[PDB]
C-alpha cells in the first residue's frame, strides 16, 4: 500500500513527496542507474562485464568519526560508549541534535521522487530486523536490494520496518561544530526509534555496516550470538564459521566445492542454528582476477553493482587500478554464488569454530585446540599480524560494529557452543621459525582435520607460555610444523619472541579488565 507507506514518510517529518519507487526489480533497477540524463554520483556506467558500475564521491570507505549514537533511557545504561577505559565508536548524541539531524534529513528527501526498498537483516523468522530504507538515489535502493534478504511477496503484505533507514547523502550538516561533532557529515543511530541517518557520505557501506551494528545490539540482549564471521555447512549438515581479520585466509578457507556457503560476513546464532543476516555479499575487489577469485569475479554480472572501480574507455574494468580508491567493491545478490546453501541461507548449530590468525611474530602453532576460557580470551583478543612484525587487535573480529561490550558476545557465542558441544580452534596461517609462510597444503590439511575430527583423536601436547592444546600429529600435515617451537633451529629464539607476543596480548586485553565480568579472563590468556 503506497498509500500507507506515504503516510508513514510523512510521519518522519518528509513532505510534498512525489513519486515513490516501491521496492522495484533488478530490471526497473537497471533502468534507473542508466536513465538519461543523471548526473553525478547518482550516474551509473555499463561495463563489459554486464555490470553496471558507480562511484561514492569522497567517502570510499567507512566514517567512523562520524558515527554516533543517541543517549537516552533505553541506551543510556545499555550502550557500551567510548570512554578513557577503551576507545569505540560509540559516541553519544543529544536528543537535541538528534532532531535537527532527523529534519535536515527529512527536508532533504522532500518534494522528491524516491525510492523505497523493504529487506530484512536476518534469516531466521524470529530474530531479524525488518529494514525499511529511503534514498533519492537509485543506485543505493538497489545495494539495499543486494545486501538484505528479499522477502516473499507474502511478507512484503505484512511487512514491519523495525528499523528505517534515511539515506541523506545529498544533505550536509551545517550546525556540526555548535554541535560539537566530527564533521558536517554523519551517520547517526537512534536505537529507540529504530533510525539511522547517513549524511553527507555515499560509501554504500555505511547501510551494511550500520545495520550489523544494530542487530549486534539487539540480539546478544535477547542471548543470540551476532557474529563478524563466515559460515559454511557440509553435504551432511555438519556447520562451521569462521573467523578472521584480512589477510588470514577467510574468505580462502572458507570456499571449499564441498560445502555450501552460508553467508561470508555476517551471521547469528540462535536456538535453531546459524543464520547469514544478508541477502548478499560485498566484495573486495581491488586486483581481482579470474584466475584467482572465480567465484568472485563470475559473480560480476547484470545486478551486480560495482563501486569505484576504473572503467576504461571501452567500457571494460582495470581492476589493478585503485586511482578513486583501493577500497573498490562489487555488491551482489547471494545467488550470484553457485555454492551455497538454499533456499534460505541458514543451517543448524554449528560445531566447529575456527579462529583464523596470520601471526608474523611466528609464534602461534599451525593449530591448537582452545579451552572455553582460552576462546573467549581469544575472541575478545581478534588478533593478527603483518610484517618488523606489527599487530592488529580487534575485538570480536569486528570492534567497529560493536554496540556491547565484547564480554557480551563472547558470553553468547560459548553458551552456544556449549549447547552444541562445538570445539574452537586458533589456526595460524602467517609464518613460522623459518622466516617464511605456513604452506596453504598444511593449512588446508589442518582445516579438513578440523571438519572431520581427526584432530580430535589426536596425541595432544602443550605449548608453553600461551598453554594451548597442539597435536602431535594430523592426517595429510607435516608433523614437523605443528609445534612452532619446531621450525627454529633454538627453541630459545622461539621463546624470545613468544615472550614478546605474549607481552602484546596482554597490554593490549588489560583494557577489557576495566569491565568487571571481563576481568578474570586474563587467566586464560598468555603465561
Ligand atoms: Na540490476
Amino acid at each position: 500500500d503506497l498509500n500507507k507507506l506515504v503516510k508513514e514518510l510523512n510521519d518522519l517529518g518528509l513532505t510534498d513527496v512525489k513519486e515513490i519507487v516501491y521496492n522495484p526489480s533488478y530490471e526497473q533497477l537497471f533502468e534507473e542507474e542508466t536513465k538519461p540524463g543523471l548526473e553525478g554520483f547518482d550516474k551509473g556506467t555499463l561495463t563489459t562485464l554486464g555490470a553496471v558500475a558507480v562511484d561514492t564521491g569522497i567517502f570510499t570507505g567507512r566514517s567512523p568519526k562520524d558515527k554516533y549514537i543517541v543517549c537516552d533511557e533505553t541506551t543510556k545504561d545499555t550502550v557500551w560508549w567510548n570512554s578513557e577505559a577503551a576507545k569505540n565508536d560509540n559516541k553519544p548524541m543529544t536528543q537535541e541534535t538528534w532532531k535537527s539531524l532527523r529534519e535536515l534529513v527529512a527536508k532533504q528527501l522532500s518534494g522528491k521522487r524516491l525510492f523505497v526498498v523493504e529487506g530484512y537483516c536476518g534469516a531466521s523468522e524470529k530474530h531479524r530486523i525488518g529494514v525499511r530504507m529511503v534514498t533519492e538515489v537509485a543506485w543505493q535502493a538497489h545495494f539495499v536490494k543486494n545486501m538484505f534478504i528479499r522477502p516473499t511477496d507474502e511478507e512484503l503484505k505484512n511487512f514491519k520496518a523495525d528499523f528505517t533507514v534515511l539515506n541523506g547523502a545529498k544533505c550536509t550538516n551545517p550546525n556540526w561544530k555548535e554541535q560539537g561533532l566530527n564533521s558536517e557529515n554523519f551517520v547517526a543511530f537512534n536505537i529507540t526509534e529504530g533510525i539511522q541517518l547517513i549524511g553527507g557520505t555515499w560509501y554504500g557501506g555505511e547501510m551494511k555496516k550500520g545495520m550489523f551494528s544494530m542487530m549486534n545490539y539487539f540480539l546478544p540482549l535477547k542471548g543470540v550470538a551476532s557474529m563478524h564471521c563466515s559460515a559454511n555447512v557440509g553435504k551432511d549438515g555438519d556447520v562451521a564459521i569462521f573467523f578472521g581479520l584480512s589477510g588470514t585466509g577467510k574468505t580462502t578457507l572458507s570456499t571449499d566445492p564441498k560445502r555450501q556457503l552460508i553467508g561470508d560476513d555476517e551471521h547469528g546464532w540462535d536456538e535453531s542454528g546459524v543464520f547469514n543476516f544478508e541477502g548478499g555479499c560485498y566484495a573486495k575487489t581491488i586486483n581481482l582476477s579470474q584466475e584467482n577469485e572465480p567465484d568472485i569475479y563470475g559473480a560480476i554480472r547484470r545486478d551486480a553493482l560495482l563501486e569505484n572501480v576504473v572503467v576504461r574507455a571501452d567500457g571494460s574494468v582495470d581492476f589493478d587500478d585503485g586511482s578513486k580508491t583501493e577500497n573498490t567493491r562489487v555488491s551482489y545478490p547471494i545467488y550470484h554464488i553457485d555454492n551455497i546453501v538454499r533456499p534460505v541461507s541458514k543451517a543448524g548449530h554449528a560445531t566447529k569454530v575456527i579462529f583464523l590468525t596470520a601471526d608474523a611474530f611466528g609464534v602461534l602453532p599451525p593449530v591448537s585446540k582452545l579451552t572455553p576460557e582460552q576462546t573467549e580470551y581469544y575472541f575478545l583478543s581478534g588478533f593478527t599480524a603483518k610484517l618488523e612484525p606489527t599487530p592488529t587487535f580487534s575485538a570480536c573480529f569486528g570492534a567497529a560494529f560493536l554496540s556491547l561490550h565484547p564480554i557480551q558476545y563472547a558470553d553468547v557465542l560459548v553458551e552456544r557452543m556449549k549447547a552444541s558441544g562445538a570445539e574452537a580452534y586458533l589456526v595460524n596461517t602467517g609464518w613460522n621459525g623459518t622466516g617464511k609462510r605456513i604452506s596453504i597444503k598444511d593449512t588446508r590439511g589442518i582445516i579438513d582435520a578440523i571438519l572431520d575430527g581427526s584432530i580430535e583423536k589426536a596425541e595432544m601436547g602443550e605449548l608453553p607460555i600461551f598453554n594451548l592444546a597442539i597435536p602431535k600429529a594430523l592426517p595429510g600435515v607435516d608433523p614437523a610444523i605443528l609445534d612452532p617451537r619446531d621450525t627454529y633451529a633454538d627453541k630459545a629464539q622461539w621463546q624470545v619472541k613468544a615472550e614478546d607476543l605474549a607481552n602484546r596480548f596482554v597490554k593490549n586485553f588489560v583494557k577489557y579488565t576495566a569491565n568487571p565480568e571481563a576481568a578474570k579472563l586474563v587467566g586464560a590468556g598468555p603465561k
